[PDB]
């Protein structure tokens, strides 16, 4: 049982369509500033000047990435973003990988992607992380999926959608692209603050199946 995008409101799908086709992309910086316990800030880097927060879901996350220098790859808002200091906050959950977690030769995943069980074009994602955040790759997808099929335009005909991960072992990771957690991107990537991370090599491939 698929979520509707009937379901979602203007605001919800407006957000969603601005989010997954401008991610925050950011490589080899570094924080040394703990904000709230689970939060790690980054001044002057988020876009235009503005300062970034990275929030995860515990102190131990945080914590890990304290003082390293990390990759970023995420969803970013602004809306109900904490306020840092004088200068504009941005956001984003999760998103985080050590910089120095690199593989030896980039990994290029395939994904199957079918609309109305009609096989369409296989989609490419790539990455240079030996440990890849699952937001990212979800990322990547939806990207080519809004690029594409439109899928969080109202009126475009592709109402359900499930995006869905596989390793190489029995394990499998899935999102339904709109099953969004609230209107506001404070809320709908909230999906993503664990930082899950994926071993890049171990991840098979991705299977997209839309419905109109």
């Amino acid at each position: 049982d698929l979520h509707d995008k009937s379901e979602l409101t203007d605001l919800a799908l407006a957000n969603a369509y601005g989010q997954y086709n401008h991610p925050f992309i950011k490589e080899n910086i570094k924080s040394d500033e703990i904000s709230g316990e689970k939060d790690l800030i980054f001044r002057n880097q988020g876009d235009s000047g503005n300062d970034l927060r990275v929030k995860f879901a515990t102190a131990d996350l945080a914590q890990k990435f304290k003082n390293k220098n990390v990759d970023i790859y995420g969803a970013s808002f602004y809306y109900k973003c904490e306020k840092i200091s004088e200068n504009i906050s941005e956001c984003l959950y999760g998103g985080t990988t050590l910089n120095s977690e690199k593989l030896a030769q980039e990994r290029v995943i395939g994904a199957n992607v079918w609309v109305d069980g009609i096989q369409k074009e296989t989609e490419l994602i790539r990455t240079n992380k030996k440990n890849v955040t699952l937001q990212e790759l979800d990322i990547k997808i939806r990207k080519i999926l809004s690029d594409k099929y439109k899928i969080y335009y109202k009126d475009s005909e592709i109402s359900k959608g499930l995006i869905e991960f596989d390793m190489k072992t029995p394990r499998d990771y899935s999102f339904d692209i709109y099953d969004l957690k609230g209107e506001n991107d404070y809320e709908i990537d909230k999906i993503y603050e664990d930082n899950k991370t994926l071993k890049s090599d171990d991840i098979s491939h991705i299977d997209v199946n839309l419905y109109t």
